[PDB]
RNA sequence: GUAUGGUUAACCCGCAGACGAUCGAAAGGGAUGUGGAUGAAAGCCUAAGCC
């Protein structure tokens, strides 16, 4: 298990995470790959961020967590990186997305908004 | 004199790429860049370069 995944992430929430990706990158406007993730959050224009698992080496995405905390923006994992990038609809994979407008999928990101604060509030006793 | 340029173009497999393609000195920026296989007839036009 990685060191910069804070809180275990189940299944079918990560689900829904790459459906608000896929969503959100035909009905709104999304960020794909670590650099432009990195400066929507840092400009704090992300809604949502969304970090791989299987990220080798970790100091690619590690800074993300503790950057997003700062912004009080949330943040979800996503267990293949393959998966994430064609969600965001590349034909590479991608280490992180960000979302900066959900659009039809404003709903799905709060949902998700939720439940990334209950699963860190249980992680952190 | 000469096409490696045209009239005249497709269709296949591969390689690198959101761990950042193209552009840029960098900053920036964000999705293409490219190697090869068979085709690209005949005739005709042009002659940069080369001889
Ligand atoms: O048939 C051509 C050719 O034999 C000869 N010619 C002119 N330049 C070259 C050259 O650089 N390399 C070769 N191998 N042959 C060349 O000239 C013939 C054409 O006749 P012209 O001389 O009338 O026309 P051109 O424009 O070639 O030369 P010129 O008109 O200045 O004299």
């Amino acid at each position: 298990k990685p060191s910069y995944v804070k809180f275990e992430v189940p299944k079918e929430l990560a689900e829904k995470a790459l459906q608000a990706v896929e969503i959100a990158r035909d009905t709104g406007k999304i960020r794909k790959g670590t650099n432009e993730t990195t400066k929507a959050v840092e400009r704090g224009q992300a809604k949502l961020v969304i970090i791989a698992e299987d990220v080798d080496p970790e100091e690619i995405v590690a800074h993300l967590p503790p950057l997003c905390e700062e912004k009080e923006i949330p943040y979800i994992y996503v267990p293949s990186k393959k998966e994430l990038g064609a969600a965001a609809g590349i034909e590479v994979a991608a280490a992180s997305v960000a979302i900066i407008e959900p659009g039809k999928a404003r709903d799905l990101v709060e949902e998700i908004a939720m439940k990334v604060r209950e699963l860190m509030k249980l992680e952190h006793h």
